[PDB]
Order: C-alpha cells, then structure tokens, then sequence
C-alpha cells in the first residue's frame, strides 16, 4: 500500500553495491573465522 | 505489455455509460422481441 498491484522499482547501482556487498562478507567471514582462530589459539596456550 | 505487472486504469464516466449502455440494450431487446412479433405476425396473415 498504496502501490496498486504489483510496480516496477529500480535500485540504485546494484551491480556497485553488490560489489562492496561481497567485499564486506568476505572480509566479515575473515573476521569470524580469525576470531576462532583466536579463542583456538588463547585455549591451547592456557592448556 | 509495456505496463509492468497489472495497472490500475479508469475508465470514463462508468455509470453514465452503463445508464446508456442499459437504455440501448433495452431498445435493442424491444426490436428484437418487435422483429419476432413481425415475422409471426405476417406467417398468420398468409396463413
């Protein structure tokens, strides 16, 4: 609502923002699998 | 096509039409029922 039906919207540069899009993922997936790495790494040096 | 999806039109004094469009109709039907009456009324005369 109001938009009668179904309309046609257009996003602004989907191809730019998919590009970052992927770069953030990528580097948020880094992060995560750096943060493990962390906790692996700070455990076997206590143990 | 080209109207993505479904549009909303409208259309030009509806109910205005639909008064002539019921008058005209009606008409019609009277010289239908009228045309009939005609065909039988000159089928009795020769007969």
């Amino acid at each position: 609502y109001p938009c009668p039906n179904t309309v046609d919207c257009f996003v602004s540069r989907p191809t730019e923002k998919t590009v970052f899009t992927v770069f953030m993922l990528a580097a948020s997936g880094i992060c995560i699998i750096l943060n493990v790495a962390e906790v692996v790494y700070l455990i076997i040096r206590a143990c």
